[PDB]
């Protein structure tokens, strides 16, 4: 597999999370990295990239709530999610512009105040 997403979980309405996308290709080839939403029935939506250079392309609705970053040498890119809220549930979906083009298997994100119950862990 060419890209390992992971990061996700269940928060609280107010929460933040990070999402991480690691390709195991060459950090020479990266291009551009894309994030897309795909609530429950609805369609995957673009929310922003970084390129390779370090430019940021946001979406007209993110309005500074999500920052996209690359980590320094980890071949990976992140989606930092603040202030998140019950719509912010979906599965996120990084996608990759390197030598080939690459779609990731998805993270979901679950925003609820059931994320507070953790009986099924411990």
């Amino acid at each position: 597999v060419q890209l390992q997403q992971s990061g996700g979980g269940s928060v609280t309405p107010g929460g933040s999370l990070r999402l991480s996308c690691a390709a195991s290709g060459s950090i020479s080839d990266f291009a551009a990295m894309a994030w897309y939403r795909q609530a429950p029935g609805k369609e995957r939506d673009w929310v922003g990239t970084i390129f390779s250079a370090g430019a940021l392309l946001y979406a007209e609705p993110v309005k500074g709530r999500f920052t996209i970053s690359r980590d320094n040498a980890k071949n990976t890119v992140y989606l930092q999610m603040n202030s998140l809220k019950p719509e912010d549930t979906a599965v996120y979906y990084c996608r990759l512009y390197a030598e080939a083009i690459y779609w990731g298997q998805g993270t979901q994100v679950t925003v609820s105040s059931a994320a507070a119950h953790h009986h099924h862990h411990h």
